């Protein structure tokens, strides 16, 4: 019963967060085995941040320039390297709290949990989605650089996001743990705009299934539509197209509710064209698109 | 960007255990050498409708309780019942015990919930104690015993232990002293909650949030009395404002330079005139599950 924006328990990641400092620049890092991962922007001074020459800047550094702090303890850096936009610091002590983990690059529309950290201290946890324009609508303040996003599958932590910067519109940009940015952004202190965003249609449908499971059904109708006819209306409203794979992945929700996917699409089409008429769905006046079909199945089963 | 942000759950994850009595199983909270859980665990299927807890507990011994941290058994060496919580003394002090206290939260306040099943944490989310002393949580069967909490630097304030779901789908529970929030009892019967109302103090915090972010079209040059506003609020199914609410709005009042009673008069006009097709923070609805501290917490 109920439906909330639910994040994974963050304990396994909290045990990995540390503080990285270089000169006066400081941000958060991720301590896994005997390696600390953090954004390379940490090696910039104010004069460097606007237009960094990262390769030269890293050559001009030594292990003794990096200050790594796990709580009130200092970790000794014995080696450093750069992988795209992520700095890799080898330390002489392996993190005893390292969980089973892997690095994954998520696709637009997928969700993950974000552990917001400041000066190496976890501050809050929330659930986000990778937007179609490769930004995330996070909640970050100054000092959040290096916070990570993740999913947990059984006992394995999948790290998928490392936070880097805020954009002028208030959305956020970052990389995977290989250091490759999501979207067309660069780790420079310049004003960078994102492309026009779209709505994650498959997630809206899963959320509508969530609404039905919780007894909210006013938006249902007795009509169905074709995948193509629905996609034509979706694109007109800046909604992402629905693929047959999406229809398949919604199968468990359709089977649970007895409402065919294309039946639910006809309800979404009417919502797009007529709006909610002052109504709400799961307490929302807007169509939520940051719940994947798996999140719904997970939270309602 | 404004998100419903929960506290990091690690400090609480290290305290979640499973408690089983016969085949009845739920979650417990392991702090120092004591485990706290709902007393409903001593019920068999046929006792859940109308249990005699005194009688059911008299026929229990330490060796009838199975406490497990993961697959590791913690032997129960003593037990006690306080209100609707059971306190089980175990032979192991939890080495992961954080700094903690027990607190009873007030209506309208928020907290993080660590949803657990069979002693295994499953998810974390933020929610508010509604004015009718229910919470609009997200719980499935087996979530009994999950806890709600707030963290103050290094101190964990435990404020909620989940017990049951009501016919309307909302949830009811106790503080960690075992005292229910609201007029509910731990029986498997249909219990209706009082009529819910909107958390006025949180709507006000949200309006201050909008002003901080540059959304100010709804301000007016009028003020009102606290009493006059509270009388009008009840007419619109809004909760009356308490002196604590006026107090906690102070920092937002000072940050924007807009007096509390001044912002109340702006809200009063919104209630009477509506938004006229306008939006506040990109929303057509007024959010009431963000407290003044949540705003201070997320907006510097
Ligand atoms: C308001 N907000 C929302 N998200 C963020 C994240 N963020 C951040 O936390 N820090 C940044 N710059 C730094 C300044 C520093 C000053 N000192 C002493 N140490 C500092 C360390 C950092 Cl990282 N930035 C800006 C930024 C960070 C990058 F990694 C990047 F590639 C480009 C950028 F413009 C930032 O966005 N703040
Ligand atoms: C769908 N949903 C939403 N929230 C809840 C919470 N919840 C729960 O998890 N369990 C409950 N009853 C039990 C049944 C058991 C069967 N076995 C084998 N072991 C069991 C243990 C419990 Cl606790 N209930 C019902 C319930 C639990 C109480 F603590 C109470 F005082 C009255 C009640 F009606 C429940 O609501 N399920
Ligand atoms: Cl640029
Ligand atoms: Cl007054
Ligand atoms: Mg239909
Ligand atoms: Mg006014």
């Amino acid at each position: 019963s109920g439906f909330r924006k639910m994040a994974f328990p963050s304990g396994k990641v909290e045990g990995c967060m540390v503080q990285v400092t270089c000169g006066t620049t400081t941000l958060n890092g991720l301590w896994l085995d005997d390696v600390v991962y953090c954004p390379r922007h940490v090696i910039c001074t104010s004069e460097d941040m606007f237009n960094p020459n990262y390769e030269d800047l890293l050559i001009r550094k030594s292990n003794h320039n990096f200050l790594v702090q796990a709580g009130n303890v200092q970790l000794r850096v014995i080696g450093h390297s750069m992988q795209n936009c992520v700095l890799k610091l080898k330390v002489d002590t392996a993190n005893p709290k390292t969980p089973k983990y892997k690095f994954v690059r998520i696709q637009p529309g997928q969700t993950f949990s974000v552990l917001a950290c400041y000066n190496g201290s976890p501050s809050g946890v929330y659930q986000c989605a990778m937007r179609p324009n490769f930004t995330i609508k996070g909640s970050f303040l100054n000092g959040s650089c290096g916070s990570v996003g993740f999913n947990i599958d059984y006992d394995c932590v999948s790290f998928c996001y490392m936070h880097h910067m805020v954009l002028p519109t208030g959305v956020h940009a970052g990389t995977d743990l290989e250091g490759n940015f999501y979207g067309p952004f660069v780790d420079r202190q310049t004003a960078q705009a994102a492309g026009t965003d779209t709505t994650i249609t498959v997630n809206v449908l899963a959320w509508l299934y969530a609404a039905v499971i919780n007894g909210d059904r006013w938006f249902l109708n007795r009509f169905t539509t074709t995948l193509n006819d629905f996609n034509l209306v979706a694109m007109k409203y800046n909604y992402e197209p629905l693929t047959q794979d999406h229809v398949d992945i919604l199968g468990p929700l359709s089977a649970q509710t007895g409402i065919a996917v294309l039946d639910m699409c006809a309800s979404l089409k009417e919502l797009l064209q007529n709006g909610m008429n002052g109504r709400t769905i799961l307490g929302s006046a807007l169509l939520e698109d940051e719940f994947t079909p798996f999140d719904v199945v997970r939270q309602c089963s």
